[PDB]
């Protein structure tokens, strides 16, 4: 798995990002770019690891949240804990940016 | 006067939740586009470290970024409530102007043409 370590890293993954929203996952794309705000906004010391659909793993307030990409619904899902569980939010282009600040705000 | 170069993720963070904290406390108008903007530097930054210059204390910020080759300025305007962006001269007229009404599409647009 991908251990992002410096802004370095952080940068060439949220382009990689992009790029694979703007090809294949359009209805993404703009959220994607609040979200890695928010991400980077809210998270502890511990570094982002993406891991192998790829899961991102955050911390935040001492708890674990996984981001994924379902082809199906076209949202970057939202779990806390363990990937194995329901979604507590789910993402896309029409999520609005009040309400991205305020679940993050939140967590 | 001051210089803060952002090194690291960590010291991103904390300048992140700097502009987010500042932003609900009276600058309640470009909260939320400031997280998209956010993303968007990182995205398109070249190499050299982001460096967030204050000449008058804490509280006349510019943050600049180099985005292929040419530098970019941002900075709070308190009175248009806007996040202004500039490219080359900070003496130059602003090339845009955001805020939370500010359309995402627009700003990917905007960022992805840089």
């Amino acid at each position: 798995a991908l251990t992002v370590k410096d802004v370095n890293i952080l940068s060439q993954y949220i382009s990689g990002v992009m790029a694979r929203a703007d090809h294949h996952a359009g209805n993404v794309e703009e959220i994607a770019l609040a979200l890695a705000g928010a991400i980077l906004w809210r998270k502890d010391d511990t570094n982002i690891k993406v891991m192998a659909k790829n899961v991102l793993w955050v911390t935040i307030n001492g708890e674990r949240y996984a981001f994924s990409y379902n082809h199906s619904s076209e949202k970057i899902e939202m779990r806390k804990g363990n990937i194995q569980g329901n979604t507590i939010h789910e993402f896309d282009n029409s999520t609005p940016l009040s309400k991205l600040v305020e679940i993050f705000k939140g967590l």
